[PDB]
């Protein structure tokens, strides 16, 4: 039997004593293909069971495996639901789900009627789908369906956050068939390509060690190139078996299954063989130690893809993949030192993803705050703010709640951009166009062509499947789709992705101000205006267009704004009053700013300041000293909210701090003479100004009644420079900032420059300055 059966009784005995159960067992213990069936044939659990598989290279496979384990040809008792299709029949009471189908299923049936068990598989991968699902399930176990059992399966012995959140939940832990694997480290050379060096390393291992080999790579292109390279350096008894995506599920089993006797096999797998899939016959592992992770960018609204070194947890998963059958060997293609510097664990997907779909789903569920849910990691605040802004651009929000259009979008259970494109259609023709566009953007094609019109025409059975599904969710029973309708719809959802060329050789510039690249001979480089919904970025460098359509700005919808600006550029010594018709940082039209109102060209002068610098304004001595004093206050009187006065802050806040004081300027010359002291001072409410005048004063009152201005500085301490006939009161040394910073006294400037000091207790060390020209006349408390 399988190593997990050893805990089958205990598991059962815990599945009935608690609403939640956590089971941890290493990879290879039949958690996905043995445990579900044994829980089916158990009277303790009532109803049907759903098993969440986040990957879906494992989901289809685990449905097929669990069906084969009963001779059942999945559909009879074991079924599955994918995003586009599914397989269920009256007698199936166990269903494998994936692609966020469970989150939608809970949205549509929040009592999960008919289900007594939900199994969250592969939870250590920390997918965002599973996090959301768990929050929803825990919320369902609050209302009715108290009886609903939650089994959370992880594959790592330690689950810190999970116990920390469900500390009243039974932890079942399996052990077993683990052999030691010698860990070897081989850094790759820099004069060799990646595919070439990995192939050389793998071929060397095959020639130096026995058995079959598992090789982890960052993606399918790496897999294909490394395989082509291996072809030459490998003997005749070696079978190269890719593993990715789907190729027939036959050669997939060709790589999972052992190698026919008299043959060794090299399996070329993505991280899907890290814990999701169990490769057989392996005792040699080659880990490239590089992987592709997603990082959302609130600035650009793009999820860029970054190739980074893998964590330690994953390196250990991979090394252990070679010890299931006998003593093995893992070879990591980095240097031991870099491996020890590696990140301890992987980052939860929820801390680095786009949460627009997540925000929308939590809103439909009736949430006030996205963070008021049962989370392992709390959704980052910046990304929640970006999700909210995106949902506002798309009209999905009405205040903090969902609006009507937003509720329709939330209905379709889609990526919010695509959902908004689906909802914005009026006709049935527009709706079908949007359906096919959505099918293509969810599952882009890997053709050497980058136009969206050819994809829109190019046939595909799965795109048609998903468009039919979306059209039945939309309830449009007859429509016709042509390409002339692609561009208007896109404009409502991918508006921040419109793009204008930069010369020929069509490196472009996007509306969010990052620019993109096509390849120098794509058909589309001949076009002024593109709109690119699919972009690839990562590793501030570009920006390569993956899928995009042609566009003609004439007659387009009404998403363009006006930016006026008035500058006085010196080179040719003339003024400048432009009005740009822009759509988001891309200048469409430039026209003269003729006959402008006074509100505009107040704003236009503000834009001019923003583009030429605050040096433009009339920085008088009092004003410079005020800016210095505010810097100093922020660093010395922290407990009060001192408005930051760096250049960027003031340039961004011009609207709120300089505009109010401008009514009555009417010209650029009159603005350039405006004293800004009062506007900076206005940056403070009454009482903050009083605070800054008493604490951090403009001038110190020495013990003779002679007010003497202080010199503030960004870096240096404040300095007095008093004539020192008058520094005889000796209070204890003058101090400012509620007694925390003592003035640096320039005791001299009588003639100047004889001692600078900050202690006022060199009286008992001055002991020189009793010699002054006539005499001192200073000693011992004169005044
Ligand atoms: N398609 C398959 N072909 C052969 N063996 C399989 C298959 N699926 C599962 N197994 C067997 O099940 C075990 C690993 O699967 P499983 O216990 O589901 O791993 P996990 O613990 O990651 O769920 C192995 O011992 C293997 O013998
Ligand atoms: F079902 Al598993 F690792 F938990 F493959």
């Amino acid at each position: 039997s399988l190593p997990v059966a050893a805990v089958l009784p205990e598991l059962l005995t815990a599945l009935d004593c608690a609403p939640q159960v956590l089971l941890s067992a290493p990879t290879g213990a039949g958690k996905s293909t043995w445990l579900p069936l044994q829980l089916l044939a158990h009277p303790g659990i009532n109803g049907k069971i759903i098993l969440l598989e986040p990957r879906r290279l494992a989901a289809r496979n685990v449905a097929q495996r669990l069906a084969e384990l009963l001779n059942e040809k999945p559909g009879d008792t074991v079924g599955y639901r994918m995003r586009a299709q599914n397989c269920v029949g009256p007698n199936t009471r166990l269903e494998v789900v994936t692609e966020g189908v469970l989150t939608r299923m809970i949205q549509r049936d929040p009592e999960l009627s008919g289900v007594g068990l939900v199994i969250l598989d592969e939870f250590h991968e920390r997918s965002l789908q599973a996090d959301l699902a768990l929050a929803l399930l825990l919320d369902v176990q609050q209302g009715l369906r108290d009886d609903l059992k939650l089994l959370i399966m992880s594959a790592t012995l330690d689950n810190d956050r999970l116990q920390q959140m469900l500390p009243e939940a039974p932890v079942v832990i399996s052990e077993g068939r683990s052999f030691p694997v010698e860990r070897r480290y081989l850094p790759l050379p820099a004069h060799q390509r990646f595919d070439d060096a990995v192939a050389v390393a793998t071929a060397e291992m095959l020639r130096q060690e026995s058995g079959s080999l598992l090789l982890f790579l960052p993606g399918v292109g790496e897999i294909q190139r490394v395989q082509e390279q291996l072809a030459s350096r490998i003997g005749s008894d070696v079978l190269l078996c890719p593993l990715y995506g789907a190729l027939s599920l036959n050669d997939q089993r060709k790589a999972i299954l052992p190698a026919p006797q008299g043959m060794r096999k090299v399996v070329l797998a993505t991280n899907i063989a890290e814990t999701s899939l169990t490769i057989e016959g392996i005792r040699l592992v080659v880990d490239c130690a590089q992987e592709r992770v997603a990082r959302f960018d609130p600035r650009t609204g793009l999820t860029r893809l970054i190739t980074q070194r893998v964590s330690q947890a994953s390196m250990t998963q991979r090394a252990g993949r070679a010890g299931r059958l006998e003593p093995g060997i893992s070879l990591h293609l980095i240097a031991k030192e870099q491996a020890e510097r590696a990140a301890a664990q992987s980052e939860p997907e929820i801390l680095q993803s786009d949460l627009s779909g997540l925000l929308m789903e939590l809103l439909q569920w009736g949430c006030s705050d996205p963070a008021q849910m049962s989370w392992l990691d709390q959704p980052p605040v910046v990304n929640l703010l970006a999700a909210k802004r995106l949902l506002q651009m798309l009209g999905a929000l009405e205040g903090e709640r969902l609006s009507a259009q937003g509720q329709k979008m939330a209905a379709l259970g889609n990526d919010p951009r695509l959902a908004a494109m689906l909802v914005s259609a009026k006709n049935d023709d527009e709706a079908a166009t949007a359906a096919k566009i959505a099918a293509i953007l969810e599952e882009p094609p890997r053709m050497g062509n980058s136009d969206l019109g050819v994809a829109f025409s190019r046939n595909q059975p799965a795109w048609q499947q998903r468009s039919q599904q979306l059209l039945k969710r939309l309830n449009v029973r007859g429509g016709e789709a042509d390409s002339s309708l692609i561009a208007p719809l896109l404009a409502g959802a991918f508006a921040d992705r419109i793009a204008r060329r930069r010369g020929q050789d069509g490196r472009y510039q996007l509306a969010n101000g990052m620019g993109a690249m096509l390849d120098a001979n794509d058909a589309l480089s001949r076009h002024e205006w593109l709109i690119a919904p699919l972009l690839l970025q990562g590793s501030r460098i570009l920006l390569a267009l993956l899928v995009d359509i042609d566009e003609l700005v004439q007659r387009c919808p009404q998403l363009v704004q006006q930016s006026d600006t008035v500058e006085w550029d010196d080179a040719q010594g003339t003024l400048k009053a432009w009005r740009r018709l822009q759509i988001g940082q891309l200048t469409v039209k430039v026209q003269p700013l003729a006959k402008p109102s006074e509100d505009e060209l107040h704003q236009a002068m503000l834009n001019g300041i923003r583009d030429k610098g605050l040096s433009v304004l009339n920085w008088t001595a009092e004003a410079e000293q005020l800016r210095l004093r505010l810097l100093c206050a922020a660093k010395w009187l922290p407990e009060y909210d001192w408005p930051a006065v760096d250049d960027e802050s003031l340039l961004a806040a011009l609207e709120t701090w300089l505009l109010p004081h401008m009514t009555g300027v009417h010209s650029l010359r009159g603005l350039k003479s405006l004293d800004i002291y009062q506007a900076l001072r206005g940056l403070l409410d009454w009482g903050m100004q009083q605070r800054l005048d008493s604490e951090l004063p403009a001038h110190y009152t020495v013990p003779t009644g002679s007010r003497i201005a202080i010199r503030y500085h960004e870096d240096n301490p404040p300095a007095l420079a008093v004539r020192m006939q008058e520094m005889f009161g000796e209070a204890t040394n003058p101090t400012i900032a509620q007694g925390r910073v003592p003035l640096v006294l320039e005791l001299l400037s009588q003639r100047p420059l004889q001692i600078t000091r900050d202690l006022s207790d060199f009286w008992k060390g001055a002991y020189r300055e009793v010699q002054k020209e006539m005499k001192g006349r200073y000693p011992k408390h004169v005044w």
